[PDB]
């Protein structure tokens, strides 16, 4: 895959998130409704090898829903900056849905990314895989001061979490730009130290 580098900051409260979305209103591009689902063996073979296999179902708020398969490998997350190798590929929506119900059916897709999972992690098929479940996220996308901001409201059983992300080749300068703005506007933030999947799997608020 290619390297995804992003600024990743946590917004500390629902009020902070609301204030930020209000402030960013003029810059709004689109709102995405995402359902993230994840797959691994019962022995956590992918996780143990620093890999996450996600099927994301998405819908923009013609607008057909989409399913994107992602393999993310060898992530780092430190000081508000994420770097991870990512491979993504669109698959048919109805096929993705079938796989959530019956993970073995991942074996029946002619997918580039799923072939890469088989080859790189030593599987001949997905008969041994389970669905770990998943969670919903609402992503607001803004075009602001030359960057694309993604503001996330992530819905877990144990509560919601809120983040601001920005994919960029200049993560230090962009992180500074964002932090200065949040500080001036008195919005509560910190570095994000956990991925959404890691929060999900922990079963508790970070
Ligand atoms: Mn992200």
């Amino acid at each position: 895959g290619a390297m995804e580098v992003e600024v990743k900051l946590r917004l500390l409260t629902a009020a902070a998130h609301l204030r930020l979305t209000t402030l960013l209103t003029p810059y709004h591009l689109k709102t995405l409704h995402q359902r993230n689902t994840f797959f691994d063996t019962p022995k956590n073979d992918l996780s143990l090898r620093r890999a996450v296999l996600r099927l994301r179902f998405l819908q923009n708020a013609p607008s057909p829903p989409r399913c994107i398969v992602s393999l993310k490998a060898k992530p780092t997350l430190a000081n508000g900056i994420s770097r991870v190798e990512e491979d993504e590929e669109e698959i048919e929506y109805w096929i993705g849905k079938e796989c959530v119900e019956s993970p073995a059916k991942l074996s029946d897709i002619g997918s580039r990314v799923l072939k890469r999972v088989k080859e790189e992690y030593g599987f001949n098929d997905f008969l041994g895989f389970v669905c770990l479940g998943g969670f919903e996220n609402v992503r607001n996308v803004y075009e602001w001061r030359g960057v694309k901001l993604e503001v996330d409201e992530t819905k877990y059983d144990f509560g919601n979490c809120y983040e601001i992300e920005c994919e960029t080749e200049e993560p230090e300068r962009v992180k500074t730009m964002i932090e200065e703005f949040l500080t001036e506007e008195k919005i509560e933030f910190s570095n994000s130290d956990m991925t959404k999947f890691a929060v999900f799997r922990s079963g508790k608020l970070p």
